[PDB]
Formats: structure tokens, sequence, C-alpha cells
């Protein structure tokens, strides 16, 4: 893997592995620091907190990517958010982003291995701006259990299983912009009545995953180009 | 700095690649026929769109001035997406860099490798504020994140208000913006923008009386333009 040549470049120039435990903050939205993350093992979670306390979930991230909380050109913030550990255990290595230009310029296959994940960054907002914005909440709920289905499902005799140890009705309608519970709750309820979703083991799982692909066509296409291997699993 | 792309452009002509010429309505490239390459624009404005099968418009983003638009990835030499890029302003000059001749370039120079990385830095960062503003407050906060996205980049002080300069921009095109398909919906949303005297609609411009107001339902977009592009956000202060 890219992955594992960039984590042994990193090692190999005194950049050190670094374990976390559910819910640590990697960084924060208050540190004056900037970084940048190389997430390796684990599961994650890009958060904004507002000024009275509302909670928006960005993204997730999982397996082995990269996050970066500030500029190389000018080092200044790209704006101010968390990431959060989600899974039981995570490992990460952080650079200071006043150190990321002299590393890639010396070995650019790391450089082109970081720009590579730049693209897939930037294609991926896009496509997921597109999906939560055509018909509105309804779509973004059928959006998102589609991400998760394609990078946490799971095949299983009773549907897909969406292998994620907490995932709560809360947590959703922070995805998505929803403020009320209540309103996630119909939402649930509406699917589960049309055999597209069902609940047991304290965990979600997918029965109509074609209903969902059609409510987030620009992903399903962008897991198909970007992520090949992932969706002709359960494709 | 801007200085920045003067150089790319400078870099690219000593390299071959000649400056193109699109007008008005005309597509770079388009979502049924799609062509993998690293689109510089140098002059004019633009729009990534997309159209759904039932006929439903979505306007991504609006791309002006120097920027880099990716429509192929460099590791694997095919498409990120398909979307249509079209033409808004009367005339615009764009440099359409072959995908499998980028990676050659941008390894002989690495000061343009890092204008490109950071090109893409402030993309990802944008579409994060975007996606935080546009998801929070329903249409209405959707709407006044789109209008104060048009006024820092189209806008001009004049006796009536921070005019926004941009050709077209109607009712319609605004709501494409925000996945809104009838016109009626931003009518809506405008109404009570124009009772609250946040905007007037006049000689077919609209005019931003307070865009004090907009920050409040777009305050991680006011935030980005701060630290992203502070001359733009000094000049209206």
């Amino acid at each position: 893997a890219q992955a594992e040549e960039f984590k042994k470049y990193l090692e190999t120039n005194g950049i050190k592995p670094k374990q976390f435990h559910k819910k640590e903050l990697i960084f924060n939205q208050w540190d004056p620091q900037e970084y940048c993350i190389f997430l390796y093992d684990g599961i994650t979670k890009l958060t904004s907190i507002s000024e009275n306390g509302t909670i928006m979930n960005l993204q997730y991230y999982k397996g082995a990517f990269v996050i970066m909380s500030g500029f190389i050109d000018t080092e200044t913030s790209v704006g101010y958010y968390n990431l959060e550990v989600i899974s039981e255990q995570a490992t990460a290595y952080v650079i200071k982003i006043n150190e990321l230009k002299e590393l890639l310029s010396k070995n650019l296959t790391h450089f082109f291995y970081v720009f590579q994940t730049l693209q897939k960054q930037v294609s991926y907002s896009l496509a997921k701006f597109n999906d939560f914005s055509i018909n509105g909440k309804l779509g973004s709920i059928c959006s998102q259990l589609l991400i998760l289905t394609y990078v946490y499902g799971k095949e299983t005799p009773d549907g897909i299983k969406i292998t994620l140890d907490n995932l709560t009705m809360q947590e959703l309608g922070y995805s998505s912009g929803i403020a009320h519970s209540s309103a996630v709750s119909r939402i649930i309820s509406k699917l589960k009545q049309e055999k597209v979703i069902v609940y047991k083991n304290s965990c979600f799982y997918v029965q109509n995953l074609d209903y969902l692909k059609r409510y987030a066509p620009k992903l399903d296409e962008w897991f198909y180009l970007a992520c090949p291997a992932t969706w002709g699993k359960l494709n």
C-alpha cells in the first residue's frame, strides 16, 4: 500500500504512532496549532460546534487517510473543526503543518500520495453536496445510510449490517441538518415500513440498497469511480 | 499570492500549452461525454453544474479569476465524476491540460505543484464551510449563504447598496444553487428578505442592504472568506 510505505517513511523520519480510545480528540477547533494527520487505523468523524453548542457532523474518516487543519503555502487555518475517535481504538501520526512541505518535497512518491487523497476528498464533498441538496432531508438520510453501508456495511443472512458499534438516531441527525431527534425517527420508521431498513442487535441493517442508491446517485457513482473494490463488494 | 497564477500561466505557455477562448453558454467539459483534464481557468466566469434524469439542475459552484478545476485523477487517469463547466461571462480564457501530461509538468517544477495543491486545499475547505452552512437552517440558510458568497466575489458598492454584478442571476438560477427546482420556493424566501430590508431587487439586479444579517446564516463561509481570501473580505469590511 501507499499507506504502508507512507507509514514507514514517517517512522523513518522520527514521526511515531500515537494511540487513541473512543471519544478522544486528535485535534479540536480551539487548538491554535495546525496539522497534517495521517490516520492509519481506526474510525473517526469531523465535527463543528456552534456558538450556542449545536453539533454538525461534517464527515466520517476511516482506514488510512489524511486530514489537514492548515494551509502548507501559508500555514494558517483552513477553518476550525474537531476530529473525534468513534471506534474502541485508533492510531494516527500527527505532523505540524510547518514540517509538511519539506517532507513531501524530498520524496515525491509521497507528495503524489497526499495529492491523491486531496483529489478524492475534493470529489467526495462535491458528490455529497449534490445528493444532500436535491430531495432535501429525505435524501440526506438515504445518502448518509448509503455512505455507511458502503464503508462500514457487511453481508449478513438478514441484510447488510452497518458495523457501527453505536450509530444513534441523534447521531444521524447531526450528519443531516436535523435539529429534532423525532424528525429523524419519522424518517427511520417510514423506511422500516417499506422494508428498506431494519433495526436489531443495537444495529441498523439495510435491505433495499437500490432504494437508497436512488436517493444518492452522485455518491454511488463516486464509490464506483473512486473506490471500485468497496463498491464491487455489494454490487 | 496571485503572482503564482501568472507564473503558472507563463510556465504552461513555455511548455506549449496555449490559451483558449470560450464564449457565453459554451461547455469546456460536459457530463454526457466526459473527458479528463486539469482546467486552469485564467480569466472569466464559469459554473459547475449537474443535471439529473428528471431535468433537475444543480449549480454546485461558481469559479472566477484564476483557479484550477480537475475532471480526472492523476494517479489513475480516470474520471472524478460527471459534471459540466459552463461559461457565464461573454469571454473566458482557459488552459486545457490533458490529464496524462499533468504529472510530468508538476514533477519538473514543484513551485507549480504547490500552487495546484494549495488551490485544491482551498476547494476542500470551501466545500466544508458551504456544507455546514447549507445544512443547518434549511433553505433559508442556503439562499442567504449563496447570496453572501455572490456578494463577496461579484459585489460592487453603490448608493443603493452592494450590487451583485453577475450577468444573469435570476430567481431561478439562484434556486439552482440550493436544490430548489421551483422558482416559487425561492421567491418565498426572497420575499421575506425584502420585507425584512436585507435586499432590494431592482433594474434586474440584487442589491444587498444588510450583509451582517446574511452572516448570521452563513458563519462558516464568512470565516472561510476571512481566512482564505482576506482582500476580498476586506473590500466589504
